[PDB]
């Protein structure tokens, strides 16, 4: 498995030693308190009231986990996924990243606590 | 393994089909929002500004996931647990209940949806 | 999980470190080469051509692992079992035996190197 | 996981459903009753008391049950492999082989029945 801190600041997002193939069932959990630039933290699942001004993630709250695989586009990971499978022709590493908009990571502070771990199949 | 909503209103707790036996490993994974009387709403971390005023679980935040296992006190979950190992001589039913002062649960609204299943071991 | 030897030897079997619970999903791989009396060795399947009479497993050749679980009756392993369930009410410590004819270990040698893991539920 | 039927006459092996990954955490559990020619039958561990000589499988006695991973050398799999790690730089799909001299398959006969999963990992 794969534990390990994800950066609010961080735009280019954490990589993780997960390299997620085809048929694999993975688990996330995430968990911590980080802010994408007020005086005020949120968790994995972000800010529910802030409004979406270019976020790298549009599924996701600002101030939200969420991942790339590969050349995939962004996918919402919030406080985790359990017993998760990818789309047809999703492969590759796992990137983590907090959801911002490009160039305004660096006002972020905090970090996630996040465990990624392959399952039985 | 176990998927089920534990409403935030429910003060006896949603009890899960897991029975945590020793040597078991578990996975927890929490997601949603809920609130604890505010016209707000927190993810199973809860609200790190509000007060502890007699809250079932002294080590988590007011609307934070919690849980009993059998005869156990409150044990933390927030937005769930990896891999996870119960102390000795802790086994029995896992309940979820939602963290708030005992007699104000009528006020809460909300749930949290909630995976459990035992890892390999 | 566990891993040990299993005498041919010992009428007694070895009990493991392995408590079967209700709900449970096991894997037991086994191998090597054991005799109940004769110079040839069999695996844990036993030995096909021999007939069924006295042994504590009626299920199992003669010379097949078999195992109870607390105070069950037999129940066939040979080679293994693969992300098994109990299909019967069965609780306690798994014991791995030889299956041969009370009475007649003492002949007997060799032995099965059997691992055994409680798998994802 | 993948479950199916490894014919001891089929000299090209039995490729199956299961791409080995870097990584990757298998566990294989093989039963059943073979032969490479005589009336005999033996289990997934072949015959301890037939010569080594041109087998597929020099680390596998004569009947044993082998497997390739994409185009490596034979491996040998016997009874089978309890969360197995491969030790050698090795990828792609299992192929499950009867261990016998290349050429003399025509008198062989039986099968062996095959699980094979994909561990936590
Ligand atoms: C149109 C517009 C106006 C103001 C800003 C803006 O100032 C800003 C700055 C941040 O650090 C930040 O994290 C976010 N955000 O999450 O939306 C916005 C960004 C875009
Ligand atoms: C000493 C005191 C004063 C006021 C209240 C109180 O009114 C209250 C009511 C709730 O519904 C509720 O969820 C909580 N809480 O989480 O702390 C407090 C509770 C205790
Ligand atoms: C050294 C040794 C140990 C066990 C056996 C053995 O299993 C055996 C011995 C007998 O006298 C017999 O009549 C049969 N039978 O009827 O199949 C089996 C045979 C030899
Ligand atoms: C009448 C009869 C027929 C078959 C057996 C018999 O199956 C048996 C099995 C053993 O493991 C064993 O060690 C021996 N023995 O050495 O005598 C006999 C035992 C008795
Ligand atoms: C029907 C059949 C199929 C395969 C065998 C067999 O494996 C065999 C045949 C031989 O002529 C021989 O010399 C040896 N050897 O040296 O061990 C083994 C024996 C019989
Ligand atoms: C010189 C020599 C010695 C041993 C073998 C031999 O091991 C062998 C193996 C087989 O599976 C098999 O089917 C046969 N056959 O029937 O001839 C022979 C083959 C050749
Ligand atoms: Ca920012
Ligand atoms: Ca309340
Ligand atoms: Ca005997
Ligand atoms: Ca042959």
């Amino acid at each position: 498995a794969w534990k390990g801190e994800v950066l609010a600041n961080n735009e280019a997002g954490q990589v993780t030693s997960i390299i997620y193939n085809p048929g694999d069932v993975i688990t996330i959990v995430a968990a911590g308190w980080a802010s994408y630039g007020p005086t005020q933290k949120w968790g994995p699942q972000g800010d529910r009231e802030h409004p979406d001004q270019g976020l790298i993630c549009h599924d996701a709250f600002c101030g939200a986990l969420v991942m790339k695989i590969g050349n995939s586009g962004t996918i919402p990971v919030n406080t985790g996924l359990f017993r998760w499978v990818a789309p047809n022709n999703v492969q590759g590493a796992i990137t983590l990243i907090y959801n911002d908009v490009p160039g305004t990571y660096g006002n972020n502070s905090g970090s996630f606590s996040v465990n990624i771990g392959k399952d039985q199949s």
